[PDB]
């Protein structure tokens, strides 16, 4: 990985770490719409994204730069903000994990 992709991989490891598990857990795996009774999820969310998919893409060297990595992490949060009412617990958890993401992503090495 490049220096910027190593910074991205470090962020990914932190988002998956026990440190953030209390609010990160809804983003660990793809939303199982059927299991959760969310029969409109795939009509509203055209591009599902989650941290296990980001991890697989990082492991497969799919991401060519930090911008591509950040686009998937932000897509995951955007899906949450699009599908859910803004007062839902999952949105509070998305905002908290996105705060962790944005502040560390901003420390990208130049
Ligand atoms: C990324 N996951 C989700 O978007 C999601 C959605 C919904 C859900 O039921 N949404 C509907 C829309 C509105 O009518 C309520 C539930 C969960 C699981 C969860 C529950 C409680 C707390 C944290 C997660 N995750």
């Amino acid at each position: 990985l490049s220096e910027q992709l190593k910074h991205c991989n470090g962020i990914l490891k932190e988002l998956l770490s026990k440190k953030h598990a209390a609010y990160a857990w809804p983003f660990y795996k793809p939303v199982d719409a059927s299991a959760l009774g969310l029969h409109d999820y795939h009509d509203i969310i055209k591009h599902p994204m989650d941290l296990s998919t980001v991890k697989r893409k990082m492991e497969n060297r799919d991401y060519r730069d930090a911008q591509e990595f950040a686009a998937d992490v932000r897509l995951m949060f955007s899906n949450c903000y699009k599908y859910n009412p803004p007062d839902h617990d999952v949105v509070a958890m998305a905002r908290k994990l996105q705060d962790v993401f944005e502040f560390r992503y901003a420390k990208m090495p130049d």
